């Protein structure tokens, strides 16, 4: 017999003790080795209610990635709350590794295995595990990168779709590669992302069809963000330690619903921190071909309000709350206490 509970979790990873890469270093000192033969009990005839939007596992992972970044990614200048902090800002090795989240004795993680589970409500196919699947702490906006893919069909997630101030998490069932490079050899910050056109448009079209199911068959319209900070208006992400801000106008513009889509990007040194502290300045880009190929496995959308009297619903790429990134991977899990 069990009950929903919150407890302090621990982590497991396959980090290398000899890696200088910051994720390996953190996990080496903060996590344990993974279980090579994980046990999983499938619970017959059990219905459990889940709520991805109010899950303490999310808060706890956020606390980790903040801790990791504080120890690993110190900027030259911190601009937090009036005070200014000047530190050394050496170039580090950066590549996220899978992190597992686990329950101590007396507790178990319940895992929803329903095919098209949207993250909230009753789950019919529930199993018990000690650890989650390995989750990379990939920080980004607009597009979710290198995440897990939806099993059956594309899934739309929201705490309350009727509320437009609530972020929408689109979960893809097929990866679309995004090829981002800062070439080696006029502008050392100029960079670009390359996406297969037909692949992306086909997927976006599938996303639109899925959105119609949730919005009474109204016509779905994509638009670029209207305002806000660059971290929101642009697909921001970190590649090899470098902060990339990419223009995604070509992605979200219902013209093609063929060829390679080349998004203009720039590596920024001065960043509004996702931690919510303030602003931070980092060192200029390293030399050489800075390249990161990632799977787009999800989209963060924000819906335009004031459309109730029209047939259109307008969706713009969003983000900013990195907890949403962890929700997209932690939705099928909740912690219960065993009695
Ligand atoms: C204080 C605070 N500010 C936050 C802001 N979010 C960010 O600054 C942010 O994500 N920055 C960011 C920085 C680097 C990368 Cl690679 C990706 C994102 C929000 C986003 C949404 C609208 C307003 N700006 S998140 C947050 C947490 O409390
Ligand atoms: C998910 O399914 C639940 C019922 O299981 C339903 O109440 C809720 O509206 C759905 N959420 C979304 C975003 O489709
Ligand atoms: C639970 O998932 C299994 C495997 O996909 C499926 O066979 C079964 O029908 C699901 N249970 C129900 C009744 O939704
Ligand atoms: C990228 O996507 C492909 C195709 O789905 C997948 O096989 C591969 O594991 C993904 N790589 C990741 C998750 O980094
Ligand atoms: C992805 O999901 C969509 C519906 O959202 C479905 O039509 C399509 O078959 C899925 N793609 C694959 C290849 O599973
Ligand atoms: C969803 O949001 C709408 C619009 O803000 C609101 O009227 C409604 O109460 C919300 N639903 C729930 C379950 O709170
Ligand atoms: C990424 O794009 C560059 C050209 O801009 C190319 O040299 C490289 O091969 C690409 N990577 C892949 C795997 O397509
Ligand atoms: C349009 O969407 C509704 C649900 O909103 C669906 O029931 C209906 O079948 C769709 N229109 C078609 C395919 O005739
Ligand atoms: C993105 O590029 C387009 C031109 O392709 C430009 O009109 C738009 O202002 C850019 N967006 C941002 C946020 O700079
Ligand atoms: C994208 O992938 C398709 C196959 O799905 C291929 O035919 C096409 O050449 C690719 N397009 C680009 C931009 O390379
Ligand atoms: C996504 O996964 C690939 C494959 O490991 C990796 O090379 C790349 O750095 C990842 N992208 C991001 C944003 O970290």
């Amino acid at each position: 017999v069990w009950k929903d509970a919150d407890t302090t979790l621990f982590c497991a990873s396959d980090a290398k003790a000899h890696e200088t890469e910051v994720h390996n270093v953190w996990a080496t000192h903060a996590c344990v080795p993974t279980d090579p033969n994980p046990q999983e009990i499938h619970l017959e005839n059990v219905t459990e209610n889940f709520n991805m939007w109010k899950n303490n596992m999310v808060e706890q992972m956020q606390e980790d990635v903040i801790s990791l970044w504080d120890q690993s990614l110190q900027p030259c200048v911190k601009l937090t709350g009036g005070s200014v902090i000047k530190q050394a800002c050496p170039k580090i090795s950066f590549d996220p590794i899978p992190i597992h989240y686990c329950t101590p004795a007396g507790y178990v993680i319940l895992k929803c295995n329903d095919k098209n589970f949207n993250g909230t409500g009753p789950c019919k196919n529930v199993s018990s595990v000690q650890c989650t699947h390995g989750i990379k702490p990939v920080v980004s906006t607009q597009l979710l990168l290198n995440g897990s893919l939806a099993e059956e069909e594309i899934i739309i997630r929201s705490e309350n779709l009727t509320n437009n101030a609530k972020t929408i998490i689109v979960h893809l069932n097929k990866s679309v590669e995004i090829n981002c490079t800062r070439p080696s050899n006029g502008d050392i910050r100029k960079a670009y992302c390359e996406i297969n056109g037909t692949k992306w448009n086909k997927v976006l079209k599938q996303v639109t069809e899925k959105l119609k199911e949730h919005f009474n068959n109204k016509t779905i319209i994509f638009q670029p963000p209207s305002g806000g900070d660059l971290e929101i208006t642009m697909h921001s992400f970190n590649c090899r330690g470098e902060f990339f801000y990419c223009n995604t106008t070509q992605l979200f513009n219902n013209t093609c619903i063929n060829g390679t889509i080349t998004l203009p990007c720039k590596i920024k040194q001065i960043i509004n921190m996702w931690q919510g502290t303030g602003q931070a300045m980092y060192a200029p880009p390293i030399d050489g071909k800075i390249n990161c190929v990632s799977n787009i496995t999800g989209i963060l959308l924000t819906r335009d309000g004031g459309a109730n009297n029209t047939s259109n619903e307008t969706f713009r790429p969003g983000g900013g709350n990195i907890k949403d990134n962890w929700r997209s991977e932690l939705y099928k899990y909740k912690v219960v206490q065993i009695e």
